[PDB]
């Protein structure tokens, strides 16, 4: 059985996970920033996980501290989840083509925590995702990495090779996060 | 049953594809380009098809109608073989060496259509293979790569890393989006 | 049955290797050169191989030749045991995450003996990792990959894509080469 | 006695190679590609070798597959021939100006395999030498000079100096390997 | 008879050459130094000579003066066993391929003391070559170069067309000079 | 018997050569121009030639017209006594230093008339050699080498590898070229 259940009260949000690892794609992510429920929720279905989030926050002041919040949950739940990391593949690794954008992903789950993020182009410091909701600045891709890497204690290495698409980019990148994940956490027959 | 027979005459060319792909390899091509018909074997072949492919077209033009017309017949034969693409692993990716060369393919067959080719040394623009029959211009190994994606409707990543040799850089591509398909094509026992 | 024992003795050095190719990581490595055998130890662990070396050489000059002795032995052990070939995946590719440190290691088993080495910082052709005992100038890092490949007949690409340590940059290498050998000898259920 | 007959039967080509290392110059060659005959009898009479090549191959593809297996079944009947190499010189070298060009080889029969080849001008990359018959791409004298070393088993180290037409590059490269190779072979009076 | 023994003693070391230009590597070198050792083994046998060399000196210091006022010695005793150099060869060089290395030396025995040494990699001048025991730094290859030329009273040119291992890049160079020196002393058979 | 007696009158110049390639190098040249007559004396010499000039030219004009005269002349007779070219060496190159200069020459005796003259430093193009005499001006160094190549009907390559002194220079040239003649023009014991 590898389930965690995280609660993570700060003052900025409230923030609850439940992970199964040994999941089918059951997902449901709800944290009032609509592009960032659509990447975790492509981050779990990729992953084969099961996982609820229920993340309020203080959107008020924008999508980050919920976004953050929701990561270190997310990172802290995996970690839980993954307990002894006996009998796993523990690296894992996926390329992800979406149109024009192709990234990468690889991990390894036993190494000590550490986020590389490379590739992604200028533009994506500075761009906005917005719909009729709260927005998602692509520029806090790279935080995401960073505190769900630090917080299941894991290296976590993100690639862009190439794209123009700032949902394109961003989408392949947590794609590629999911199946790289998913690759690792997976029983390794031989050891 | 993932099997398609694909019949395809134009004013250039008669092309007939029976593929399944849930084949051991078993691989007939005749194209009357004997280069490209050792490119679709090597394809055939390290994707675990089953293909024949039988096409005679205006060679005394050049091969380029013949080639175009087979890899948008064969991308048919994919796309019609995949159907529903139900319960597949729909990502894949390989990395072929091949002596001096390194190439990779990375393919998503639920992505819409899309094909980035990229790496192929400049000289690949003007060079052709030729031996007693019809010669092999290598120019249109990013045709030949396009045709097949647009018609399979699958986003398909050709990336050659590095290399020197034309034939080396040729069926290293060619071997790697085998591989990258027979991957993608595989049923994924957790989806 | 895919084991072999190599004995090889030059005016340098003496050499013993004993290889299972369907191990489970039992490993035990003793050249004299203890960064070497930890690297060995590595590559043994994490190609699931059962691997012994025992190697004496003359270390009084350097760890070079006892190095590159077992490095021969260990190539001409892993060809050996490989036999025909039949019926393996014969490709493989592994990324190893290491801190700061991204390699990569891409092998055809049925490849002509060819080695690429790229990547590598510039400061590694002339860093020592020196501890107590005799030191590894990492310069032979190359020397390494090239001598297993060319005795084992195969296909060795070994990329370092970024990193600083000279330890995590050699350390990953050795570790991508294990894993790209454990998935290119694993039996193919399709071919 | 230095003698070898090597038989070399794959998918692609049937090579025999019968090589007398203490020969007269006596040199039949038939391989299919008259470039490529031309190129191994100048190599053959230039190193003072009696050679018989007969080789059969898919030239309808290109001459690459005929040409890399020939070169193969030669380097292994070389290595072969040279037995334990007891007494001989062991080293080699020779210039060759041929008109506008110059090339030099030199060999050490005692190194392990390694080929290096450069100084050929960019032009030799996408040049083919055509006649009535099957073509000649000068891009794989790199391959053929590797597949020789990597085969006997020597060091070969292969410069042009400069030079402008192919036909005198490849020419004077093939020829400095052979003139190389015979005083290499010859017996040391001293050792 | 072209014989020599040279005694040396300096504040720093004590020294003893027996040298023999016409003899069958019989070759026995002890400096305390035993990288130096290696180097000056691969001389004496590659030149053919019969030579012992016994060196104690200052290696708490470092290999530098040890090196040195053997280099002196050796150069003294090349010069004393030459004699008057009647009916010899005079001129000599010779090409060392050494994996990826290329060397080569060429020496006129009846020119006036000179040494150009050319080629070396820039990090050849900081690289030790470290075992056990006392250790080589490469910055000194030069210097008995040097030494070798002035005390031999010889013109010494030394080359390093190509490289990347200290190892391989210095042994080339002491086996060129050996192989280029035993060419030079050879009886001529016209002069 | 390889000798030639070539008699060359001119408007400018009266020439006599009496050469003989099978020689001890028995040599006497008088041209008028001291230096020049140095440069042919040492060509003469190390070739193992026996050779005799006596030329008297236009020197109130300058050296040149008798220089280049003298050089066909001497081209001539290098052609004549090689006559039929049956069982020689026909390869030849020599290595020549001279102090800080390095040069080279490499020959092909049955190569069709070329020369290739490079690496010379960009001030002998208006040096002049000057004593008490007629003064040599280091231009013509070029002019002499092309003479003998077209005249003789061989290939000839000089290089100068680097290099100061227009003496060392220029002298170190004709050495070069004498002992890649003396060891082209040599019986070969196998052909
Ligand atoms: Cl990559
Ligand atoms: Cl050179
Ligand atoms: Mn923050
Ligand atoms: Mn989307
Ligand atoms: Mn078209
Ligand atoms: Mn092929
Ligand atoms: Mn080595
Ligand atoms: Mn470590
Ligand atoms: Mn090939
Ligand atoms: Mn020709
Ligand atoms: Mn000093
Ligand atoms: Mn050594
Ligand atoms: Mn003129
Ligand atoms: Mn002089």
């Amino acid at each position: 059985s590898r389930r965690a259940r995280i609660e993570r009260r700060t003052r900025e949000s409230d923030i609850v996970i439940e992970l199964d690892l040994d999941g089918t794609g059951q997902v449901a992510v709800d944290t009032g920033v609509p592009f960032y429920d659509h990447m975790l929720t492509a981050l779990g279905s990729h992953a084969s996980f099961d996982l609820t989030v229920r993340a309020t926050g203080d959107v008020e002041i924008e999508a980050h501290h919920t976004i953050e919040d929701t990561a270190i949950a997310l990172g802290t739940a995996l970690g839980q989840a993954l307990g002894d990391k006996r009998g796993i593949r523990r690296f894992g690794d996926a390329f992800i083509p979406m149109d024009e954008t192709l990234a990468h992903a690889a991990v390894d789950l036993s190494g000590r925590p550490y986020c590389v993020h490379t590739g992604e182009p200028d533009h994506l410091q500075h761009t906005t995702i917005a719909g009729s909701s709260v927005p998602y600045h692509t520029v806090i891709n790279r935080h995401v990495f960073e505190s769900l890497a630090a917080n299941a204690r894991i290296a976590l290495h993100v690639r862009v090779l190439y794209g123009r698409d700032p949902h394109h980019i961003t989408e392949a990148q947590y794609k590629a996060v999911a199946r790289a994940l998913r690759q690792a956490v997976e029983p390794d027959p031989r050891v």
